């Protein structure tokens, strides 16, 4: 009813590429772009009978999973999560990684991906622990966020048929929650230049088939390019077509910003970036791609080569750009 | 009212002395050890005025922190905690290691042994992750307890005229937390290998002056000589005069076949030592010197040579009493 008439259809079926519209597929499924695109990823990998689960708890969990991102929040919420769910799925496909990784691990990193950013207050990690918050009590000051997001995560399958996980051995149950944990743990920020460090020492020592696929044969190697894999998917922004990278820069600037003001309304030093009076955007952007996301990419499209060329060649073309204007 | 006739005051003049009878103290005091040991070490190094901590916060914070250690919990109780705090400030007290520490640095590793087994179920980390409890949930099983010992004891100074660190500078405050934080952890013993092997090394490398004085300039280095120091103290049972260390041995066995009873009745696999159908106390003891308490105190004595070396011929001989019985 009819083919041209469901645009959400339409759109949906630019999952597997680089550069999908995330927010005009936010937009037609009314707000709620996570639950769609997950439900498409998955049985576009089967998942759903490789792993017993029924479709209407599928349903029931994203829903609840994406009432938990906040909506008012500008930049970590349901649609970054959809985002980052993406481009985790789309770099699960690159040649050099074909068949490297099972059926668990895939599971594993893209339901990381999902909820690695839920409950998401829109403030940093600092702003918790200098503000003496309830959850940076909670969590001792480390890692303060990223491990309440895999709390809340976790415990929304306790919900009233939620448990995606239901019909799984204890042997693999035990084995995603050991990996999903050491993901989203490697999300924090404060990690990226030990993971960025420990990425470059892979590559040195990487090995390749006659095919050029990555030879990956203990879990420590594989764990460690998930944890890089999603680290690069959660820092895609700047690598994605220009016209997607521009919202996805008003809407940090927006968060950061009202961060700044509550952080000036209560007399704290203003963090980086959140001073709304002594506001650079475009050179900030520029700073972020040369110390952040440009190594990190380099180092990405160097285990993977030459697999990540174009998204190389777009990040410094829109380098260019906000150096431009 | 008397003086042969409070014999707790007497008792707690033996406070300096490695082998006070914590349990005699435990007693005499009412079931509060805690509180009276800690009060009596805080006027023994003039803590209340160094960092001018009223009497009676102190006093209402330690009830209700003693409260919160559970009575009927064998080992890991309130008398263990006043155990560990008072290992700790004689450890403090040791020649190799005089004025090397501040008085905030002093500060945080008593008020850091006196919290850092509070609201203990009697459980193991294990136990509780293999169980699926909410704490293991909440912390995504990692150092489950010891961050959940460090949030109770943390949030229990929010209480009503419970601020002991209220008359505190921000600077002082924010630097005792992150050292209270970084000793609380490290006493999950898993992490003891580590720690032990960090030990060595500083062993190797370490500065003495012509007294046989321990030079200790950067923070890094004197935080690990804390973390070490609590976690001997943590473990120091085995280097008490035997009368308490059998003692020690009942209560940790009583609670160890506790888990495994719960363990049992569970259909679980039964963790090492907690099947009292398959005990042996006396060659377990021996084992946990040979492998865990001899090769950490060995080191800790070579650190603050020759202090330790009564500890170390103590721990021998109690070794050799277990083998022979
Ligand atoms: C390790 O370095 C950082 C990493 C992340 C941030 C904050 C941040 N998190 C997620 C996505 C972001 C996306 C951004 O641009 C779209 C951005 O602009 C500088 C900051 C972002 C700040 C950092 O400090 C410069
Ligand atoms: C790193 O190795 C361990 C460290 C501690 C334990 C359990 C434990 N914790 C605290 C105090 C203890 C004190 C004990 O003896 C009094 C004991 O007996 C083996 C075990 C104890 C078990 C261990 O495994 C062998
Ligand atoms: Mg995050
Ligand atoms: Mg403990
Ligand atoms: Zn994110
Ligand atoms: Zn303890």
């Amino acid at each position: 009813m009819t083919e041209q008439e469901d645009v959400l259809a339409k759109e949906l079926e630019d999952v597997n590429k680089w550069g999908l519209h995330v927010f005009r597929i936010a937009e037609l499924s009314g707000n709620r772009p996570l639950t769609v695109i997950m439900h498409t990823i998955f049985q576009e990998r089967d998942l759903l009978k490789t792993f017993k689960i029924p479709v209407d708890t599928l349903i029931t969990y994203l829903m609840t999973l994406e009432d938990h991102y906040h909506a008012d929040v500008a930049y970590h919420n349901n649609i970054h999560a959809a985002d980052v769910v993406q481009s985790t799925h789309v770099l699960l496909s690159t040649p050099a990684l074909e068949a490297v990784f099972t059926d668990l691990e895939i599971l594993a990193a893209i339901f990381a991906s999902a909820i690695h950013d839920v409950d998401h207050p829109g403030v940093s990690n600092q702003f918790l622990i200098n503000t003496n918050s309830e959850l940076a009590l909670m969590y001792n000051d480390s890692s303060v966020l990223e491990n309440h997001h895999l709390a809340v995560g976790f415990k929304l399958l306790q919900e009233e048929n939620c448990d995606i996980f239901q019909n799984l051995t204890k042997k693999q149950r035990q084995s995603l929650r050991k990996m999903v944990i050491d993901i989203v743990l490697a999300t924090d920020m404060s990690k990226h230049m030990n993971l960025l460090a420990d990425l470059k020492t892979m590559v040195e020592t990487k090995k390749v088939t006659s095919s050029g696929v990555l030879l990956l044969d203990n879990y420590s190697d594989r764990i460690q390019v998930l944890q890089n894999m999603v680290h690069c998917a959660d820092l895609s922004n700047p690598t994605k077509p220009l016209q997607l990278y521009r919202q996805w820069t008003d809407r940090i600037m927006e968060e950061f910003f009202r961060q700044g003001d509550r952080e000036r309304e209560r007399g704290m030093e203003i963090s980086p970036m959140c001073d709304k009076h002594n506001a650079s955007v475009e050179k900030s952007q520029v700073g972020f791609i040369d110390y952040i996301v440009h190594p990190l990419w380099e180092t990405w499209a160097d285990l993977v080569h030459p697999d990540a060329q174009d998204i190389l060649d777009t990040l410094e073309d829109n380098r260019e750009w906000y150096q431009s204007t």
